[PDB]
Formats: C-alpha cells, structure tokens, sequence
C-alpha cells in the first residue's frame, strides 16, 4: 500500500548522500530520493542506476547477479509497519520488470529500467506514494 511504499522510500533514501560519488548522481539530476515518485520525475538516467545498484548493496537488496535478493527484499518490506501487506506484491512487481530488462548488459542502464517499470507498474497498482506521503516519514528511524 501507498503508506508501506512511503516508509520503504523514507528509509532507503537515507543512504543516496553516501552513493552520489560513486554513481555520478548530481543533486541536478536527483536532489532527495522522494523526488523519484513525483510526477515530474523522469526515471531514466544511467547514474541513478548505479546509484540503486550502491544503496541496495548497504541493505543486501540484490544478489550477485545485481538483481532483487528476494528473500532479503522480503524480510525489508516486513519491517515496516504493515509491511506484510506489500512483500509478496512488492517483490512480484519488482521481478516481473527485471523479466521485461533481461537482455540489457549494462547494469546500470539495467537497473534504471527496471526502476522506471516498477515506478510505472505501481502507479498502475495504486500503491505509488505522493512525495509529501514520503516527506511525512522522513524523521522516522
Ligand atoms: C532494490 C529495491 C529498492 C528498495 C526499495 C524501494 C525504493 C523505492 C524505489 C526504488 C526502485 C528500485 C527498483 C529495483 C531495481 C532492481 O533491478
Ligand atoms: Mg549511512
Ligand atoms: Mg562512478
Ligand atoms: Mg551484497
Ligand atoms: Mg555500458
């Protein structure tokens, strides 16, 4: 649910300052990580999937094959308050789009696409949190 989706955000943000370096991610491109749910965000650019790529791997949220570690992915969205209500949906939607991007080498480029499809296919779902939803939880933890 959109709320679960916000405290998810809030949190996994909080490691975007540590990754910009690494990544390329200029605060012009991306200044606070909320921002990726607004209307007027485009999820396109390669550094932000190596940005992803780098705060995934502070929370183990991928595997060796830099894709979704499912079970890890799982125990993330359960330590959320109601978080057992998005998991299994979270992780269904996240890895049908890694299905659609397979063929992509880059795994940045990779990953920016599956980020757009997931962002897409939740605000199809109605699960996409407005940013001030994300900016509410942001002092939480
Ligand atoms: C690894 C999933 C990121 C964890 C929580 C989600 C935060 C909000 C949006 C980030 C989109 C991440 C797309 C997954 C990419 C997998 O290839
Ligand atoms: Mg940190
Ligand atoms: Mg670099
Ligand atoms: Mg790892
Ligand atoms: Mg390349």
């Amino acid at each position: 649910t959109a709320e679960v989706m916000s405290h998810v955000t809030a949190h996994f943000g909080k490691t975007l300052e540590e990754c910009r370096e690494e990544s390329g991610l200029s605060v012009d491109i991306l200044d606070e990580f909320k921002h990726f749910w607004s209307d007027d965000f485009d999820v396109v650019h390669r550094e932000l999937g190596c940005a992803i790529i780098c705060m995934s791997n502070k929370f183990s949220l991928m595997d060796d094959d830099v894709r979704m570690h499912h079970v890890n992915m799982d125990e993330y969205i359960k330590s959320f308050p109601n978080g057992q209500v998005l998991a299994e949906k979270m992780v269904k939607l996240i890895h049908n789009c890694e299905k659609q991007f397979d063929t992509e080498t880059d795994d940045c480029t990779r990953v920016v696409k599956v980020a757009a499809c997931f962002k897409e296919d939740s605000r199809k779902e109605g699960i996409a949190p407005e940013v001030a939803m994300v900016e509410a939880v942001i002092e939480k933890y």
